[PDB]
């Protein structure tokens, strides 16, 4: 059973996740994903979520007073607070496996230049906090990263190396290209060895970093 | 200016998407029979189903041209990075083919590559149920680089200068750009070493 809370200034962006949830998983109480508009915790009539950076520079920084109030209300001592950021530790399949057993994830979606660092540092004095990157590219905000994280974790919750090689299905011949005959051979030891070699060759060509 | 076509059996997942136009297409629109079957069991055995080449071939025939960059997200792909985003930001036409089940028949990409440029790419070393979330990541990373639209970044701070008894580092309040530039450098180097030693050419933990 897992609760996921997402905090964002674009709550509609998280409409897809709540759709893709099977009804049976929700009714068996195995999962609950809730999305919260950050501006609910703003203090001023202009609903400000950001301000200029100390020390100057580009972009605005999200306000600690607003985030602090939000996390105070949503988090508990048992919460795993997830903060997507290009500056984070790498989020990998290992990470997804580990988090799939958590009772409560809270994902803080940041925008612009980032979130005042005191938010995470304060939170870390009473809960577990993980700043993570889903990849070495830059996005405008953490919302797309939240979708990726939610999907990678929840598909490892029951009910909710080398690269893989090519897959084939019917028909045996299509636009002049035949399925590799070994796959139709009924020699399953040989098929396994062909697939292993396919995997080795693909990994050398595409991901030599994994060797 | 850029056109992006996304092809998927779950088009409503792409809802959270005039310098660019983005169109989303239901792959089932190119099936011929009632059940609208898009997948079948893998030749050679294995787990899960494989998307059939026939449906994909018909969809891509209509949607792509020889100028098209066909993008296929897959955990088995070349890495999609910021360099990739820069490269694709000047393309006229991206088509993103979103797979489901355990994958797409390899002949779809192989056939496409006889007519156009094809890129199988991974957005990271984790596994998703389908390419749709990866498509959203790729679209965001690329569109923000479209004309008219290393080391890890260190910590950022804004007002107030003291919050819950936690002070903004004093150098950031000093107005000394040289001391500030140097402090930020030491922060970034320190963060990179700790979190991403691979970026500086060191062994991963
Ligand atoms: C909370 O701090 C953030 C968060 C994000 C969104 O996450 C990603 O882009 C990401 C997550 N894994 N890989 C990339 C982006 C920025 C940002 C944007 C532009 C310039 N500088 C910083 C800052
Ligand atoms: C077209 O072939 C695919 C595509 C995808 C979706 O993309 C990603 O998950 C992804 C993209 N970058 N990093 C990860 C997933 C699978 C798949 C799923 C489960 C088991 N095995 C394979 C296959």
């Amino acid at each position: 059973s897992m609760k996921i809370d997402v905090v964002t200034i674009f709550p509609e962006y998280l409409q897809p996740v709540r759709q893709s949830l099977p009804g049976k998983a929700i009714d068996a109480g195995l999962v609950d994903v809730a999305v919260h508009d950050l501006r609910r915790w703003t203090h001023d009539v202009h609903k400000s979520v950001d301000d200029s950076p100390y020390g100057g520079g580009p972009g605005m920084v999200m306000k600690p007073t607003v985030w602090g109030d939000a996390l105070d209300e949503i988090c508990t001592s048992e919460t795993l607070l997830v903060v997507p950021t290009p500056a984070g530790y790498p989020f990998t399949q290992e990470t997804a496996w580990q988090w799939s057993t958590e009772d409560h994830l809270v994902i803080a979606c940041g925008r612009y230049e980032g979130i005042d660092q005191r938010v995470a540092d304060d939170a870390a004095t009473r809960m577990r906090v993980r700043e993570v990157s889903i990849g070495d590219y830059v996005l405008n905000g953490g919302e797309a990263a939240a979708l990726v994280i939610i999907e990678a974790v929840l598909r490892l919750v029951p009910g909710v190396s080398l690269l893989e090689g090519p897959s084939y299905t019917r028909p045996p011949s299509w636009r002049g290209m035949d399925v590799p005959p070994v796959l139709l051979s009924g020699d399953h030891a040989k098929i396994a060895a062909w697939r292993a070699e396919q995997s080795r060759q693909r990994t050398i060509e595409r991901r030599p970093d994994l060797l």
